[PDB]
This record gives structure tokens, C-alpha cells and sequence, in this order.
């Protein structure tokens, strides 16, 4: 039908999940202009003409759409591999966010995943109190921008470095992690990188998972096929670590292993497979059957040691294989202060006391500054570097 | 402006039919980018290869859903030549009858000239004037631009002049309707530059509309336009436009009034005032119009008619219409008792076409055939971007 066709097309331009919504189309144009405006390419008439035709229009668009200078950078609160995280205030709305910058050139400089799509999808549509929310996503010729809710409570790395975590706390945080991971699993993902760095606390001291670049969609049988290992040396499971070209076929039990490493670290103060060098940790993980020991410290309860050992075993006998319910029923979690279904409504073990909305005391003081770093080299022919990041913008077609 | 304002200004832009960044135009850009990259030579680049692999499914569905050529049943070809052919079409679904104009992308590209269509699209789509042939839809594929216009069943003035020894009463009417049509174009801020019987079409009631605006240009601050470009059939072209061949000349709207004078002369005489066997011969006579413009020794043509023609066929500086259209309207030639300027298009036309059906094409000649094996673009070894000049052409009406 004629109407049907017009309508199907109209939805395809509206749907927040459509690859051709206003966001994707405005990105498509924005990318083209960026990838053509070069004197070497300007020699071609088609190109030179097209650019002069849209010059005024494209400049109007870039000013109207969400851009970097719309935000006032309050302070850098994280910096690393593919960019940095900075506490920002929107100059117009005065609202405070944590903005993440991803160097387009650096991700193209041999990453191998386009990992940012998973990160964008989950953070934007998860709609879960266990997932750091993504409000806006935009871009220019050089950086991807992710506008997330600010987690003023800092991460679990910071918490563990300031406290000798008692069991009561360990239980709470482990329990919130379990629910957070179960929410991710219910969405059809295996996180693959469960660690204190990815665990952030809100203004009330409650946990959320941040960063999901390592996430992968499960198949129908709830499995994932991967030839190359993914994760962090201390927290990676034996099966994900040994994942090879031979196959590399694993389930969500690999996440539960990392939770065991997390629990152990909170109560002991060290990772269960710490070694002199990185490669030593590898051997100890593979030899987990004999390398996993508890120090002579009569403060780790029986239940704690049990759960840790139930998690730090071979995938085949690992706790969590029969669903999250067998984990929740574990005696370690048995308490009289909270229930699973009401946990995130209870008072947290550490409720952060904040001075202002821009209080960054729970984050280490990072230098800030830089002086803009090297990006793409000026092309001599058409390369199309902005093409992989088309449709990343989350602004014109957001879900409400 | 507030965030809400900024957001909503941008969101209105995507729905504004007069926006270069409305949804339809943006789909063109993405549609085009897919065409000018889907070549094995360019597929060697990963950014390109991955891009096309992602939008493969999506782009195909889009192309099948949007307005396309096979949505129309071609009833009959009614015009040909230029960059394509004008054909009477019936929309397969709505059963509505339109006149569709095709423009070959390759042909346009081959000989530079690939920007004239923007003026034609803009005017026909937004003029919203009874003196302008209306443009309902505009779409495209990898090869042709498509313009869905209202069908003018009355035929053109060329056809009318070849069937009648046009009397003055008729000549006056048609000249008067042309004057109002040209004034409407001028009011929109354009100089037509190609006023001729071919571009003058009649509706079912026998009333005039201007069709084709591929030579129209936007007047500058002072209502002028510089230009360089070759010329086809100088018969109606003014001396100034002919002298301005290479950016060496700025001319006003009074170049259109010259063409009206040629039009009036042709209706009453039967021949164009500066006709010659060669193109350069016609040119020479137009340049020497001061001495070449003559009238036959049969005073069938009235005094007022001779006056108006001579008032139009003079040097730009003293040409009638330089002081506005009102001095033209007040000319004694137009003095009559059958119509008034403000009510003219509501009066009964001198020739009201009698039509058999909605697809009656009796006022249009049957056309030969093209035997036209239209040339296609060669497979590129690098990025050429032949689709870029046609991005943002797509247009729909509500
Ligand atoms: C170490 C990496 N895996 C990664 C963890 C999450 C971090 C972040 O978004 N932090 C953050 C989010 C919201 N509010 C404050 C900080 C970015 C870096
Ligand atoms: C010869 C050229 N200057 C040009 C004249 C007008 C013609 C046309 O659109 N004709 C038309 C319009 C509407 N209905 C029927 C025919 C296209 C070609």
C-alpha cells in the first residue's frame, strides 16, 4: 500500500534504534563533509561544488546540534587508553554530567572491536538502576562524546584502598554486583570484564556498572564464541583466558568467576592470584586448584570462604551455572538487614557526604590540560575515517 | 536560546519542506554516498567496506519504500530532447494523472551544467501561484531526476500559434497573462531569462502557466544577475544577455520584457522578428535590431500593437518595464472591455480546450523515438562522487 510504505518509512526515521533515524542521517552528512574538506580532494569538481553548496548549512547544523563547547569542563576525573572522563556542566541547563571522550584516531589505530556500539546501546537503553545511564552521545571529526550520569561516590578501587572492608560491606557490594550482572545477563549479554574499576557508586553509595565495551551478545544457548581473550589479568577466568582458535566457547559463568575474585580481594586486600609480574598471575590462575589459598587470618567467615571457592572453581562445577537463584540462596548472603528484592532501597554501608554537585573528592586528582593530541593525518585521497562512527549520535532520536 | 529552543529548531528543520537538511534530503546524502562508494576499487578500504556492509540491508529497503519510477505508469511521451523526456503518467496507486519530467544525471554531468534544476525545483514547488506549473513530487535514482508536475492538457502556445492566425483580442489576453506570470516570477526574486512559447502552457480552462525554470536566476541586492553561458536559439534572447557571454555583463529583469515583445510580434506576424537560416545569423539581426526590426506592409497589426512591440524591442535603458510592470499594464494595447488585470485569470479564455478524458493528449504532438542507448558512468578507480550534485533534490508534498 501507498500509506503503509510512507508510514514504514516514517517510523524508520523516528525509531531510536533505527540505523537511518535523524541522528544517523545527520551523522552521515556530518561525516561526509568532514571526510571531503581537504585541498587535495577539493580539486575534484563534484566534491568542491558539494562542499560550497552545503558550507552555510553544515555550519548551522554543527552549531545547533550538541557539541563539545556546550559543556564547561569542571575537572578531569579519569584518563587512560582511548581518552578521558571529565566532570562537566552544561553551560545552558547548568546540569552536571560525567563526559567520556573517545579518541577516534586511537580506536582506529588498531583496536579491533568498534566496542563503543555495545557501550552506547547498553548505557542508553538498559534503563536499569544497575547501569550508568547515557543521556547524550555526539561527535566531531576527532572524538566520540558520551554524556553519562555523574557517579560522585567514586569506584570500588578507591573504596578498597581507603578501608579494610568488613564482611558486612563485602556482602552488600557483592550482592549489588550479583544483581547488576544478572540485569546485564537478562539483557542477553556477558560482561566479560567484571572488576572494581567498572563498579561505580552514586550519591547514596549504591553500585552501578560503568563501561560495557567488552560486552558481547549471547547466542540462543546462552554462549559466546571468541578466539581472542578479553578482560583483566587478575579477574579473568581460566576458560576465557585459555580461549583459543581451537574454539573459545564459553557462557556467563566467566562473570561469576570474576565476582569470586572481587569478593576475595575485598576481604583479603590482595587479589587471589597476585604475582611478581603479569605472566606469573597467568600461571596461578591456570593452577587455581592449587594456587588459591587464604592467609592465616581468622576474620574470613566460613560462608565467605565457601562462596569464594564456589566461584573460583572450574566452569563445569562453578556456582552460578544453574542460574542466579542458586547464588542468591548461598548462606554467605544470609542476613537480617536486607532482602534481595529491596536491597537497593536499603541504606548503603558508606553514604558519601558531598559538599557540592561537583564534589570529586572520591576521585584521584588528575593533571588536566594536555594540549590537543595527534589525530588522523590529512588525506591525499578519499579515506572515509568518519564513516565507522556514523549513527553514534544519541540526541535527535532518544527513547523517553 | 534555551536548550529546548535549540533542540526544537533543529527538530523542525528535519520536517521543514523548504529545508536543505530535511529528512528526505538527508536520505539522498546517505543514498548517494552508498552509490559513489560501492565499487571494488574503493571496497579495498575498510572504512568504506564496513560502511557498505552495515547499510546494505537498510539502504535497499529505503530505496524500495521511497517514491520510485516504477510507482508510475507511463501513459504517453509528450516532450523530449534536452536532458530527458516529459511523459504523461498515472500514479499506479492513487490513479492520479501528472506530467513527469526526466533529467539524465550522466547527460547533465557530461556537459557541466548540473545546477539549473535547483531553481526549477524551488520555484515549481513553492511558488504556489496559478501562473506557475505546480511541482507535487521530486525523486531520483542512480541515473535520472524525476519531477512530478500538474498536467497541462491545453498544450503550449507553439501548438496554438501553428493552428490559428492569432487575432489581436487573443494576442492581448495571452500577452497580459504572460506579463502577470513574469511579474509573479520577478516578485519571487527571479529573472526567467527564457521566455518563449515552448515554456507557456495552458490548463484545462485555457489559462496560461509558465513551465520549466531551468534558466531562472536569483537577483542580487540591486535586482541584477551577472552571467556567462552558451545560448540555445537566440530568437527570444535579448541583446544584453547575448552581449553578456562570459561574466562580462550584469543585466536586469527588463531582459524578460524584451522576450515578451518578441512573443507579441510572433503572434501577430507569424514569424519571429529576427529569424535567420543560421543561429549566428539570428544573433546578428538581434544585435542590429535597431535596423533589422521591421513590420510587413499589411497594417493588420494595430497602432497600439506596433507601439508595445517597439517599446519592448528597444535598448535596455529605454525599454518599457524598466520603471516597473505598472507602466506596461497602463499601455493602450491592453485597453479593452472584456477583462481587468486583477480579474483576468477568472475570465473565460479565448481557447477553452475540449478534452475527451483526463489523459487526453490531443494538444501535444506524437514523438519519434530515441533509439537512445543512454551513456552510463564508467566504473571508477577512485572517488568521483557523481551523485553529490543531486543530493537534496528529493521532495514530497502533503
Ligand atoms: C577503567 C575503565 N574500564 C572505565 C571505567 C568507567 C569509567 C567511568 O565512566 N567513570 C565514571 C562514570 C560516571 N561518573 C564518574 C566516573 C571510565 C573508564
Ligand atoms: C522545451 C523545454 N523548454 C520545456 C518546456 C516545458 C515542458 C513541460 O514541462 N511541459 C509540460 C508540462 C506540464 N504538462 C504538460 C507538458 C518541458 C520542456
Amino acid at each position: 500500500s501507498f500509506e503503509t510504505r510512507f508510514e514504514k518509512m516514517d517510523n524508520l526515521l523516528r525509531d531510536p534504534k533505527s540505523e537511518v533515524n535523524s541522528d544517523c542521517l545527520l551523522d552521515g552528512l556530518d561525516a561526509l563533509v568532514y571526510d571531503l574538506d581537504f585541498p587535495a580532494l577539493r580539486k575534484n569538481k563534484n566534491i568542491d561544488n558539494f562542499l560550497s553548496r552545503y558550507k552555510d548549512t553544515i555550519n548551522k547544523i554543527r552549531d545547533l546540534r550538541m557539541k563539545a563547547e556546550d559543556y564547561e569542563v569542571v575537572k578531569v576525573i579519569g584518563r587512560g587508553a582511548f581518552g578521558e572522563v571529565q566532570l562537566v556542566r552544561h553551560k545552558s541547563t547548568r546540569k552536571v554530567y560525567a563526559m567520556k571522550l573517545l579518541s577516534k584516531f586511537e580506536m582506529i589505530k588498531r583496536s579491533d572491536s568498534a566496542f563503543f556500539w555495545e557501550e552506547r546501546d547498553i548505557m542508553a537503553f538498559a534503563n536499569s538502576p544497575w547501569v550508568v545511564q547515557l543521556f547524550y552521545a555526539f561527535q566531531d571529526d576527532r572524538y566520540l562524546y558520551m554524556v553519562m550520569e555523574y557517579m560522585p561516590g567514586g569506584d570500588l578501587v578507591n573504596l578498597m584502598s581507603n578501608y579494610d572492608v568488613p564482611e558486612k560491606w563485602a556482602r552488600f557490594y557483592t550482592a549489588e554486583v550479583v544483581l547488576a550482572l544478572d540485569a546485564i545477563h537478562s539483557m542477553g549479554f556477558i560482561h566479560r570484564d567484571v572488576k572494581p574499576d567498572n563498579m561505580l557508586l552514586d550519591k547514596s553509595g549504591h553500585l552501578k556498572l560503568a563501561d560495557f565495551g567488552t560486552c558481547m551478545k549471547m547466542n540462543k544457548e546462552g554462549m559466546v564464541r571468541c578466539d581472542t581473550a578479553v578482560g583483566t589479568p587478575d579477574y579473568i577466568s581460566p576458560e576465557v583466558l585459555k580461549s583459543q582458535g581451537g574454539d573459545g566457547y564459553y557462557g556467563r559463568e566467566c562473570d561469576w568467576w570474576s565476582v569470586g575474585v572481587f569478593l576475595y580481594e575485598m576481604l583479603v586486600g590482595d587479589t587471589p592470584f597476585y604475582a611478581d609480574s603479569l605472566v606469573g598471575t597467568y600461571s596461578k590462575i591456570m593452577n587455581h586448584k592449587n594456587s588459591l589459598t587464604f592467609p592465616d587470618d581468622n576474620d574470613i567467615s566460613k560462608e565467605a570462604k565457601n562462596l569464594i571457592c564456589a566461584f573460583l572453581t572450574d566452569r563445569e562445577v562453578r556456582l552460578g551455572r544453574n542460574g542466579v537463584e542458586e547464588i542468591k540462596r548461598h548462606l554467605f548472603f544470609k542476613n537480617d538487614q536486607w532482602a534481595w528484592e529491596t536491597l537497593r532501597d536499603t541504606v548503603a554501608p558508606v553514604v558519601p557526604d558531598l559538599s557540592s554537585d561537583i564534589d570529586t573528592s572520591n576521585f584521584d586528582d588528575l593533571e588536566e590540560d594536555k594540549g590537543e593530541e595527534e589525530t588522523f593525518p590529512i588525506p591525499k585521497a578519499f579515506v572515509g575515517n568518519q564513516l565507522p562512527f556514523v549513527g553514534f549520535t544519541y540526541y535527535s532520536n532518544r527513547r523517553y
